[PDB]
């Protein structure tokens, strides 16, 4: 059961006025509901896979090997012949595609970064407004996306797909009950605002809803990012577990065609130089970093929904 | 003259609720007139300077050495005490106390890289609002200052200030121009009259009276948010004919709204993006980017104005 | 099948004079038999596992959380009590002690990115030497390990073993055939130096080798570097992909009691400006846009027996 | 006054098979005598400045703009031509050459941080030695160099020229005290960058070898005096430092000095059986210069304490 794939990284593509992603679910816990797509720019990684490429390596025989510099001009023609307004949606149209060219591969995964901007203010003589010329590279949170399509009995099928929200980085301003033996540090603890990292990814239960042919059935990461972020201002949490928690339950709560939330973070937490939080200075900690990994699922809000005690509470 | 200096670097100070820095100027490019100091953090870096450090070079003597950890306790304490709303304003109080109680020392300069948050949006049970309690770690453009303080026969004064805004990255899609250049055997680039522009910029400004930047009367503080909305509309409305002609607009539309400043410096670089599919599907060009460094004043404002051939225009 | 984890990541630990690493196998293609281990350094990153930790995220209960700081505290202190010399051999020793103190844990992950220093070069009175005081610290390849335990009815099992050496950058100073259709870029290819980076792992058939207690049997990365590198001048390289395939059989050939050898790869060969006048003599490159090609496979003992059972084979070694 | 100019950055330019540096000055700290310059390799940054350039800002106006572009064709063409083995002196060739074909041009500032690659060894046939095909990337020390030429009423002239070994990290497994003691009071890991100037600039272009400080010695000259001296801070080690550069290359008139204190915490008291781990952020620096009239001095007072190989 050999690994054996090979592809082209960094394939930045820009598509200028992609169709708009609009008519997304409203939510209590955001205001955004389309995605203009005046600028649609991603990092896209894409591998070929298939046992017929066994002797490039094995020969050093080319003969059925796609050139990667090709596969880079195949993505970024695809991009301006793309209809759809989703990432998961290009994905995946760009991997059928290579499929249909090269019958001699058998599976094609496509991963990306988005490569954000933010809309911006300007003055004008109407008055500061959005811009519809001038947008900010975001270095902030951006949109992931992986999506890897194999062949089936019948066809090809999608058989990973993942969705998320990458780097968001939130502090609040405004825990205890651990185990506590020999390794436990010997300092008084002391309260400080709270700084987390968080990476939220998720999965549809129906995964055509990715390519936002019926944006109803869209999850745009802008709304997780929302959730996540209104979650964190109103919940008082007990730990980073719990709150992530609170945070899977909310997403799977607005949006029913997802199967499950996950989550990889940091605790980014600052050290007290001066106790206030008037008046209070931190710093930056040693690099150590707490971190946790989870996934909640509609079982899990299924049985908060149904329980006596559930702490559970939405908009 | 001998190079002399030592101190502490990234020395991360974080004050919670400082003061708000609350009156600022209005302007028709910006809607930033308060920044409320919730966090008041950076990244300072101090250095030492006096004639009378020599020996702990030169013969390893610390006995008239500030150890540089204590130069950091000294840093963060100051920023508990502190009762002003500037970056400006803080630096020149941690230089004039450095000065105060070290006899020995002839000079401290301050420089510092504003640990930048962004107001975000939570939803609520009155609705979307902006939230007082969390806040994202921005990964965009930052406030930057430097204040360095020598000592005098009658007290101190300050040698240097500076302040600024470093890392604004703008893309206009479509619109600025690049022709007109020399062509000989060294020219490949294609002329141009309408070419995607992506701009990187560092924009800094000096005072006429250097007190202003302590913001003890707002109505003269320049606040680096109100530069960076007069560059990103500057950016939208001119039809830029390469970046030098956009950036000299730039200042002197600055210097234009604050006409207590004597002078804005740039240092930007200048990346186009490379089509791919003509429509438009662009990509990342190779590394080499444009740079320019220029300082626009006073003097050329009442030159324009004055002037029949002048193209200059402000809302 | 939940997901759900939790630790401390870049756990930094320096251990100073650890026992040195000596009697490594000699092989043809490296001098690298002994790593002295004077600084024993690495980014650990821990994570526990177990049913038990779940009500600390549904019901924000810390009762049988250790906290992530006292899991640094731990490593930390286990490092100074380690008495071998390898980097597998530290994070197996970390995740059965924690296993050994903590009851509720099912199981622990340790990984590891080694933080490298070079010996360096210095002029002293009896000439220039290598020094046993001072130290570069190294930002190129480095070692790596992971290493996860987990608890069974009768005691504990790796269920997870890695080793490796990430961050190989070579370039060689001396390909054709693919698919041509529309999608190929309309240009003439030139000839431009081979620039390939290398992320190099292995696993063992005797998972215990990796602890060292054997010097014989642990492969140092170190020596597997050593193997990439002869290869690559070595061999009439037909493309990244034919090479890694000799490397991997090359390694798999020096140390029998590995099972595979897996590879990532980036193809980073930079774009010529000014032609050479002969050869590469007088030639001008340049860095290329940022894509890059990739590759990930996996050659096995199975490879290598076919290579020597085949009268077409062209793999040869020292 | 204003300030004006512009360029191009990240101008990567790699020659291969550059004439060799050979012949350079024995010196006890050092092994290095030769630089083969297979690859002769930098990432480059230019910058034109000109009265002449004004209405570029002022006007839009291209008129007199040699494209940033254009400039970065100049460099990579100059590097195919250049036929010496130092980076000074294709700097300097190069700055000379913009200002051959732009008259209205006054002054070429041009940067260069190296590209650099360690030979490494190989097993072979004849057993394990250096390779001359193939070589490993460096992540670590890098020569630098800035070389900015100016008109003068009769040609050019330079009017900066700089040299450098960058980012030397370095750690000391084997002193600080005696500081101010206040209210805000409470194994040795340094980061390095060595700048050095030329008493003859020329020294710099390499044509005679024995005159031309290659980074390489200047950074071993730095290992060895860390080895050998008992330091009291990274103040008093980068003194003698610079002393000893200073000594061995009389051609030099200054050696200058950034540095980085980056000295881990201590977590299990021992070295044998000591473990340390990363410090928080905050970073020690020091800025300083030495020159020829401080080693004469040196040299020639009781009070001293340095010493060299």
């Amino acid at each position: 059961e050999r690994t054996m794939f090979y592809g082209k990284g960094d394939v930045y593509v820009f598509r200028t006025y992609a169709n708009p992603l609009k008519g997304l679910k409203q939510i209590p816990e955001s205001n955004f509901t389309e995605k203009h797509n005046t600028i649609f720019g991603m990092n896209a990684k894409v591998a070929l896979k298939g046992e017929q490429l066994l002797t490039s390596f094995t020969e050093g025989d080319n003969s059925l090997v796609v050139a990667t510099d090709s596969m880079k001009n195949f993505i970024q023609r695809h991009a301006a012949s793309y209809e759809g307004a989703t990432l998961e949606g290009f994905l995946q149209y760009v991997c059928e595609a290579f499929l249909a060219k090269y019958s001699h591969l058998d599976a094609v995964r496509l991963e990306a970064k988005e490569y954000a901007f933010d809309d911006i203010q300007v003055g004008t003589d109407k008055g500061v407004v959005t811009s519809d010329l001038v947008f900010r590279k975001s270095r902030n949170e951006y949109v992931t996306a992986t999506v890897e399509v194999a062949r089936t009995a019948s066809g090809t099928e999608v058989v990973e797909q993942a969705s998320g929200i990458a780097d968001i980085q939130l502090i609040k301003v405004s825990f205890y009950g651990y185990i506590i033996d020999e390794y436990t540090t010997l300092a008084e603890a002391t309260d400080r605002p709270l700084y987390i990292f968080l990476n939220i990814g998720w999965a549809y239960e129906n995964q055509d809803d990715a390519k936002g042919d019926n944006p109803a059935n869209y999850v745009a990461a802008e709304q997780v990012r929302d959730i996540a972020a209104s979650v964190f201002h109103t919940l008082d949490n007990k730990s980073i577990q719990h709150l992530i928690y609170h945070i899977g339950l909310t997403i799977l709560d607005r949006f029913p065609q997802l199967t499950e939330v996950n989550f990889g973070t940091n605790n980014r937490t600052w050290d007290t130089v001066v106790e206030g939080f008037k008046g209070a200075v931190f710093t930056e900690p040693r690099p150590p970093f707490g971190f946790q990994g989870f996934s909640v699922h509609q079982e899990d809000l299924a049985r908060e929904k149904a329980s006596a005690n559930s702490e559970y509470v939405a908009l």
